[PDB]
């Protein structure tokens, strides 16, 4: 970190949900997303050091496997935390992991190195940026399954809303700047897909400390504003993970906050590989052309649903490489 | 760091095998060792800080469980990393641990902070001391089941004296100091129990490259001073483990090396309990009293063997708390 003295300005780079060490449709066609998803990552990493950031924020799922992470997930991971810190302090919210030592990891590498931030608790932490703003974090984590597993959802939803009016109070505390970070489910999502095999955690977006200067969500995989005032955003992932993602705008966003101004963000956008399902009636020969030219110039990943039998197939995921699954 | 210029000495505390997170005797009364072992580490912590050394080396085997070590067993390693990073730098040299993560978290962990370094090759590195001086470590970790599987005795060994070699060369290439890190077995140890269900790798002493000014070995629970040029030093464990260490020195050694100058070192020893076996050839009313008296002044733990039947025995272990065992 430099020591210019504090400024009024504070340039910030928030992206999320990466997925490392995904493989899609791994029961139809395995497709590795690796270098498609590394690619995104290098483009998010130079743009913030072309912009000179002067933080970075990361609001989990950063990893797709929740369990065992594959030795290459985890490698590219601590691979681009470490090219990230070489440009700005980091601040790394984490999803929710399944395995306790992450903890015990965060906070170790936290007291070891200034550049880097691990916050797992709904307390706050006052951390130093780029250019010397101090800044408060407000951090919002999942909370747990076992106080879930009370399965009383009157106190649990009274929980989580006396942990947001700590992270208010705490918040008028600020000295330069207050950023807040949850990763939970915005209530009235316009479009959300639903819970993947998964309880998830349900926020009002009007809970969300209004005197924050900006609010950093994330968990879900599509770019939305939720609201100007705080500035609250969900950055989306990176790739276009599964089907369902198609009209998904992918990326991060560059935060620009002024003291007494309203912020100002761009999208980065991550030009990330299409997804495309094609619906046929009957896959009959005249489809099948369709089927075959469709995917000959197509730079993306294709599905075809159909409901009228067929009969036996021709071999089309073996003869069309990017058709990827047949349902 | 301090940088003193033309600095001719360092202080180097050297400790290892601390088996954070055992459990003895865990088939006949489990006796949880963390308060003693930490009561230990405590005292090694206290003197190295007192003797202001320049350097601390671990020679792994510092968690005891190599699949999954608990939380506790954890948090007690990160933590005393923690504090002996603020006293000198440290240079990590880990047993053969079984989960991978370790080698990319020891890589993270090692880019992100000059206070500590993982040495999980066998490719030299170069780290810097309190004071400034300059070390070269040559490392000499356990190598892979892979390896080792090549059940070729021949081929193996020569690997492994061309990775001593090779270490030997790089060694003549130092600076100031040249410092060797292994954990193995060295060959016809004095008084060497066995193989504690393992395949363990066997070195000559004589292999040792001669032009490090000190061997800081790891893996052998007792203190051995294995060879005077150069110095080679099996620090040992810091309790006594399990019966067979009754008569074991524990602790940790804090060495001084000065250019030009033989080395020279102290024992620090960890006050550990005191093991004791008692053997019976029939347990009789004598024998009986001989046990109680005995475990009633006896500050450690104690096994009682015996061959000849005597009946259903009274719940000694029930009266003495400090019986263990009866095999
Ligand atoms: C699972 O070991 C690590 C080590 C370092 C960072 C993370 C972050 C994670 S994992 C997840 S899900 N979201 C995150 O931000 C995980
Ligand atoms: C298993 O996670 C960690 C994290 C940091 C250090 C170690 C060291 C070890 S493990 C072993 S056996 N010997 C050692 O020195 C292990």
């Amino acid at each position: 970190h430099h020591h210019v003295i504090n400024l009024k300005e504070l340039k910030i780079l928030h992206t999320s949900d990466w997925h490392l060490g995904v493989t899609s449709w791994t029961s139809s066609r395995p497709v590795d997303r690796r270098e498609e998803l590394k690619k995104a990552l290098d483009k998010v990493v130079e743009e913030a050091e072309k912009r000179e950031v002067d933080l970075i924020l990361l609001t989990g799922d950063l990893l797709h496997s929740r369990n065992n992470p594959s030795v290459v997930a985890l490698h590219d991971l601590l691979d681009y935390l470490k090219r990230m810190m070489r440009t700005a302090p980091v601040v790394v919210l984490p999803g929710n992991h399944d395995w306790k030592g992450l903890k015990l990891f965060g906070n170790f590498v936290t007291s070891i190195s200034s550049d880097i931030t691990f916050v797992m608790s709904f307390e706050p932490v006052d951390v130093e940026a780029k250019r010397g703003q101090k800044v408060r974090i407000l951090p919002f984590p999942y909370p747990d399954e076992s106080e879930a597993l009370r399965k009383n959802e009157g106190d649990f939803r009274f929980f989580l809303e006396s942990r947001l009016n700590k992270l208010y109070e705490e918040a008028l505390k600020k000295e330069d700047f207050a950023i807040f970070m949850g990763h939970f489910t915005v209530e009235g999502l316009a479009g959300y897909a639903g819970i993947e095999q998964g309880r998830e955690i349900i926020i009002n977006r009007a809970l969300i400390p209004s005197v924050v200067d900006y609010a950093a969500l994330g968990h879900i995989h599509s770019f939305r504003e939720i609201q100007k005032q705080p500035l609250t955003i969900y950055p989306g992932s990176l790739i276009r993970i599964d089907f369902g993602e198609e009209a998904d705008e992918k990326g991060a966003v560059f935060v620009e906050l002024k003291r007494g101004e309203p912020p100002r963000y761009e999208r980065i956008d991550a030009s990330p590989l299409p997804l495309k399902t094609l619906y046929y009636k009957k896959i009959d020969t005249s489809a099948l052309k369709s089927i075959r030219d469709f995917c000959r110039n197509f730079p993306g990943y294709v599905r075809v649903v159909y409901e009228e039998d067929s009969g036996i197939l021709p071999d089309l995921m073996g003869e069309i490489d990017n058709l990827v699954k047949i349902e």
